[PDB]
């Protein structure tokens, strides 16, 4: 498995 | 599996 | 599986 | 499976 | 399966 | 299957 | 498994 | 397993 | 296992 | 632009 | 731009 | 830009 | 930019 | 920029 | 920038 | 910048 | 900068 | 800077 989880709250 | 989860709240 | 989940709320 | 889920709310 | 789901609400 | 689902509400 | 979990709250 | 967990709160 | 856990609160 | 380019040679 | 380029040779 | 480039040769 | 480049040769 | 470059030769 | 470069030769 | 460079030769 | 460089030759 | 350089030759 190759995964990016990217979460940004501004 | 190759996955990008990208979530942005501004 | 090759997937992009992209969610943006501005 | 090859998929893009793209959701934008402005 | 090859799919694009694209949803935009402005 | 090869599909595009494109929905836009302005 | 190769994964990046990146979370930013500003 | 190769993983980066990066969390920033400003 | 190769891992970086990086947490910053400012 | 919303596009799928799908090419298969067997 | 939202695009999938999918190429398979067997 | 949101893009998947997927190439497979078997 | 949100992108996946996936290449497999078997 | 959010990107995955995944290359496999077997 | 958030990136994974994953290369495997077997 | 948040990056993983993963290379394996067997 | 947050980075993992992982190289294995067997 | 937060970095891991991991190299293994067997």
């Amino acid at each position: 498995k190759v995964q990016i989880i990217n979460k940004k709250l501004d």
